[PDB]
């Protein structure tokens, strides 16, 4: 296991370099009531790291959250589920600001500045470890028809792993691929 806990800024740890070192339950979301009356989604965070990240900070390649938004006069955000990876009951998914506007037939776009957090348990080292993934969204939602849509992903999602940012040592990012698509888990 390697010590990640006394690293400064532009320094290299085994396959990684570290770009930064500082880090950044309503009744509602469980009423089936308010998820038919108000525009909503489920959907799927499937990140999935790099192996030469995962293997040296030995934290799992693939972490997944399924979680819901619902737009509700503003946007909630709830995790449901997480991958079996994750400590259960450890996902957050939390909505730090959002931008709106009407832009006519009855629809508002909006942008978003949210954040998925868990916990991962090591069973050799015996110790958790925080994942955080930070992005920014853009959605629509229509209220009339209760329709939500995800417009991307504008900013991130950036990743950091015990309060750490980390490149790969050429530079490139440590994810290897990411979704944010419709569904369960
Ligand atoms: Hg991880
Ligand atoms: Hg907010
Ligand atoms: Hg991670």
């Amino acid at each position: 296991a390697p010590d990640l806990t006394q690293l400064v800024i532009g320094q290299t740890i085994g396959p990684l370099i570290v770009d930064a070192i500082d880090e950044p339950a309503s009744d509602e979301l469980s009423d089936e009531k308010v998820i038919l009356n108000q525009p909503s989604t489920r959907r799927i965070f499937n990140l999935v790291l790099k192996d030469a990240f995962a293997k040296f900070v030995q934290c799992p390649k693939n972490i997944k959250w399924g979680v819901m938004m619902l737009w509700n006069p503003a946007l909630h955000t709830k995790v449901l589920e997480t991958s079996i990876n994750l400590v259960k009951k450890s996902g957050t998914f939390i909505e730090d600001h959002l931008g709106w506007k009407n832009v006519g037939d009855g629809w508002i776009d909006f942008k978003a500045n949210v954040r998925l957090h868990g916990d991962y348990y090591n069973s050799v080292t015996e110790a958790t470890s925080k994942i955080s993934v930070y992005m920014g969204i853009k959605g629509s939602v229509h209220v009339a028809t209760k329709e939500f849509i995800m417009r991307g992903i504008e900013t991130g999602p950036t990743v950091w792993y015990n309060g750490i940012r980390y490149q790969m040592k050429d530079g490139t990012s440590i994810i290897s691929s990411w979704s944010f698509d419709e569904g369960q888990l």
